[PDB]
């Protein structure tokens, strides 16, 4: 698909076994969703970005399936405003920006 | 062009006669840069990031160049970590994320 940016490129997304409504950002490298449970070993981790840090839970090796989209790679869990899929995924699914 | 995500997708800009370094953000609403003078009048906006929220500086109808492109539209200055080009510009120059 080719998603304009009108509004905010909001997308549902599966992780966990649950469906959730993520922000494709590429101003983000990581992939950061709300608080929940994810199988496996977890590391503490910072991420930074307007307004400071927030600490958060590294899950790595995590099926995710975007727009459709299978992918699999580290997502970080913790109090985001917003789910938002950052760039480790979003190169798994073949998106790319375009003008 | 079209810009993979296997890296920052850092353009250059220029703004004011100069030029700077900035990440395209599909995950911002609105274009935030690091100190610097603009012309006229400002008016106050907060927005919020991963870390919480900041006040920066409004400055409406500022004529930018975004990787070649010419825009003119809001930009907001404050305390951001990097410069981010938002979706109030990223419209401007016809970008869309395609997968
Ligand atoms: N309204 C909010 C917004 O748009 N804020 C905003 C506006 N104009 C310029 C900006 F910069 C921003 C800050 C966000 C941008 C998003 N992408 C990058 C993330 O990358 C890093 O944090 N670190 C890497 C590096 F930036 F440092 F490089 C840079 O921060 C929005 C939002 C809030 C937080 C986050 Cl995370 C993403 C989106 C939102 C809030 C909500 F509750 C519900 C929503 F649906 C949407
Ligand atoms: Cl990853
Ligand atoms: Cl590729």
């Amino acid at each position: 698909p080719q998603i304009t940016l009108w509004k905010r490129p909001l997308v549902t997304i599966k992780i966990g076994g649950q469906l959730k409504e993520a922000l494709l950002d590429t101003g983000a490298d990581d992939t950061v969703i709300e608080e929940m449970s994810l199988p496996g070993r977890w590391k503490p981790k910072m991420i930074g970005g307007i307004g400071g840090f927030i600490k958060v839970r590294q899950y790595d090796q995590i099926i995710i399936e975007i727009c459709g989209h299978k992918a699999i790679g580290t997502v970080l869990v913790g109090p985001t405003p917003v789910n938002i899929i950052g760039r480790n995924l979003l190169t798994q699914i073949g998106c790319t920006l375009n003008f």
